[PDB]
C-alpha cells in the first residue's frame, strides 16, 4: 500500500481554483494520498492570491503542497468579443509546455493525474509519462450528460438550439428547454461552440470522471451516464459522484459583516451574490436595489460594478480597485435609507461563514453549483437568479426538480425583473409558508449529503473505488 501521489490541475478562475483545492483537502485528509496541486493562474486576480494563502499555511502538515502556474499572454488569440469560456481553453492551452516541465521536475512522479473541466487539453502530458487520467467536473451530472451527447445534437440539429420548439432530449435525463442551454450553445457560429463539442469528445479519452454530486440528488442522470444504451456508446469510462465537495468555514471573528449578522434575528437575513464573476445591468442593479428595500427584509448584497455587456466578462479578473464608490451605481442616497436594515458589500464576501451563520435565512445567488452546494449543506433556501455558464441549467434542477428554490417568471437574462417581482420573491422566500417548506427541503438535502460524505454512503465510497482504479492501474 506504498502512498500515491496524485497531481491536481486548476485552470483560472474561483469556481475553478475553490473545488480543486477542497477536493486535494478530501483526498490529503481522508484518504491518505500526497497531493500537488497546479493551479494555473492570470495573476490578475486578487482574490485568488489571498484565497492561496489561507490554505497553504493551513495545509503545510496536510501533504498538500501548491505550485502556482502563470498562464502566458494570450491578448493575440483574442478580443473584445472572445467569450471567457475561449478565453479560459486558450490560457490552459497556451500553459500546457509549463505544466510539462512541472512534472518532468517533479520527483516522486504522480501516479494520477487529476483536471479540471478545462485542463482536458493536458491529456497528453499523462499519456506520455503513462499516467492514470480523470477529469473533474465541478458541476451537475446533467450538463456532463449534455457535453458528453452534445456531439450528436451536432450532427443531427442543423439550426440553432435556442430556435428549436421541443426539448432536447438527453437519452435518459431530463429534457432540456431551448432557453435553459449553456451559454456555449447559445450561438453555433462561435469559437466556444466548437470548444465546447471538443470538450464533450476530451471527456471519453480520460479513464474516469469525478463528479461534485451525489447518487441522492440526481439519481437518474448518473444511471444514464452508467447504463443507457445511447450514452454509453459515448462514454465508457467510470464515473465518481464524490460530492457534495465544499470548503470548510474558517473561525474568522474580525470581520464585519459576522458581527453584523450577530446582531441580527435567526433566519432573517437574505445573503445577496452573483458568485465570484456575474456583474447585473445597471437597470437590473437598481430595479433589484428598490427590490431589497420594498421587501422590508434584512439582507447582505455584495456588489460590484454593472455592466451593460456580458455579465461574465470580469469573471476572468478580480483585482480591479478602481474609483467608482458603490453610492454610483445604487440608488441615491441607498445606504443612508437602508442602514441598519442591509449591508452592501463592495466585490468580495465570506460567503461560507456567512451562509453558515443562524442569521441567514436565505440566498438570492446565480445558482454557480460552488455556491448552490455551500447553500444546500447548510440547508439555506434560494431565489434562483442564472446569469451565465450552466447556471440555466442548474436553477433549472434546484426549482423543477429539487424544489429548494424559487424563481421569476421569466429568466433575468431574457427580460428585466421588476422591483415588485423581486420583492414578492424576497418576501416569499424569507416570510411566507411556502418560504418555510422551501427550507425543509433544503434542509432534507443538507442530511441527504451529509450521508453522501459520511463513511459508507455514495460519495465517500466512490472516492475508494476511484482510488482503488488509481491503485489497479498502476500496473
Ligand atoms: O463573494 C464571494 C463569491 C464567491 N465566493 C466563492 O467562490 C466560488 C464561486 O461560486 P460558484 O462556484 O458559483 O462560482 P463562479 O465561478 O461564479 O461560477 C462559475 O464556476 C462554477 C464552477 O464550480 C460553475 O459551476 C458556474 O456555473 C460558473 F459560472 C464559491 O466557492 C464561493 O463560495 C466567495 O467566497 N465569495
Ligand atoms: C461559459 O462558461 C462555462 C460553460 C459551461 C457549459 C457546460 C458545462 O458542463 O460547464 C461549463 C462551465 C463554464 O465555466
Amino acid at each position: 500500500s506504498s502512498q500515491l501521489h496524485v497531481a491536481i490541475v486548476s485552470s483560472p478562475g474561483m469556481g475553478h481554483l475553490i473545488p480543486v483545492l477542497v477536493l486535494g483537502n478530501r483526498l490529503a485528509t481522508h484518504h491518505n494520498i500526497k497531493i500537488t496541486i497546479l493551479a494555473i493562474t492570470t495573476t490578475s486576480s486578487s482574490a485568488e492570491t489571498e484565497f492561496l494563502k489561507k490554505t497553504t499555511l493551513t495545509n503545510e502538515e496536510k501533504t498538500i503542497e501548491i505550485i502556482p502556474v502563470p498562464s502566458v499572454d494570450i491578448s493575440h488569440l483574442i478580443n473584445s468579443s472572445t467569450k471567457i469560456f475561449t478565453q479560459l481553453r486558450l490560457l490552459v492551452r497556451e500553459a500546457l509546455p509549463k505544466i510539462h516541465s512541472t512534472i518532468a521536475s517533479m520527483t516522486h512522479r504522480p501516479d494520477a493525474l487529476i483536471v479540471d473541466i478545462f485542463c482536458t487539453q493536458i491529456l497528453p502530458i499523462a499519456e506520455e509519462f503513462n499516467i492514470s487520467k480523470y477529469t473533474y467536473h465541478p458541476t451537475t451530472a446533467w450538463t456532463l450528460a449534455l457535453a458528453i451527447y452534445c456531439q450528436v445534437f451536432d450532427k443531427e440539429i442543423e439550426g440553432e438550439y435556442v430556435e428549436l420548439k421541443e426539448p432536447l432530449k438527453i437519452p435518459g435525463c431530463k429534457a432540456l428547454r431551448p432557453d435553459d442551454v449553456v451559454d456555449p450553445l447559445l450561438d453555433r457560429s462561435d469559437q466556444q461552440y466548437e470548444e465546447y463539442v471538443k470538450l464533450g469528445k476530451e471527456y471519453t479519452d480520460f479513464d474516469g470522471i469525478l463528479i461534485n454530486t451525489w447518487e441522492d440528488l440526481e439519481p437518474e442522470t448518473i444511471n444514464a451516464l452508467r447504463y443507457n444504451e445511447k450514452l454509453r456508446l459515448l462514454l465508457k469510462v467510470p464515473v465518481f459522484p464524490i460530492g457534495p465537495l465544499r470548503r470548510k468555514v474558517e473561525t474568522t471573528l474580525n470581520d464585519e459583516v459576522i458581527q453584523w449578522l450577530d446582531k441580527q434575528n435567526n433566519e432573517s437575513v437574505l445573503f445577496v451574490s452573483f458568485g465570484s464573476g456575474g456583474t447585473l445591468s445597471t437597470k437590473q442593479m437598481t430595479e433589484l436595489a428598490w427590490g431589497l428595500e420594498l421587501s422590508q427584509q434584512k439582507f447582505v448584497w455584495v456588489v460590484r460594478p454593472p455592466s451593460d455587456g456580458d455579465a461574465d466578462s470580469a469573471y476572468l479578473n478580480s483585482a480591479g480597485k478602481d474609483t467608482r464608490d458603490m453610492s454610483e451605481y445604487l440608488p441615491e442616497g441607498f445606504l443612508t435609507r437602508t442602514k441598519d436594515m442591509g449591508l452592501v458589500v463592495p466585490m468580495w464576501a465570506n460567503q461560507v461563514e456567512i451562509l453558515s451563520h443562524s442569521s441567514v435565512g436565505g440566498f438570492l445567488t446565480h445558482c454557480g453549483w460552488n455556491s448552490t452546494v455551500e447553500s444546500l449543506t447548510n440547508g439555506v433556501p434560494m431565489i434562483a437568479w442564472p446569469l451565465h455558464a450552466e447556471q440555466k441549467m442548474n436553477a433549472a434542477m434546484l426549482t423543477e426538480e429539487l424544489g429548494v428554490a424559487i424563481r421569476p417568471a421569466v429568466l433575468p437574462t431574457k427580460k428585466l425583473v421588476k422591483r415588485e417581482e423581486i420583492q414578492g420573491m424576497v418576501r416569499i422566500l424569507m416570510q411566507t409558508k411556502e418560504g418555510k417548506r422551501i427550507k425543509e427541503k433544503a434542509k432534507k438535502l443538507k442530511k441527504s449529503a451529509e450521508n453522501a460524505l459520511s463513511d459508507g454512503g455514495s460519495s465517500y465510497n466512490s472516492i475508494c473505488e476511484l482510488v482503488k482504479d488509481i491503485r489497479s492501474r498502476e500496473l
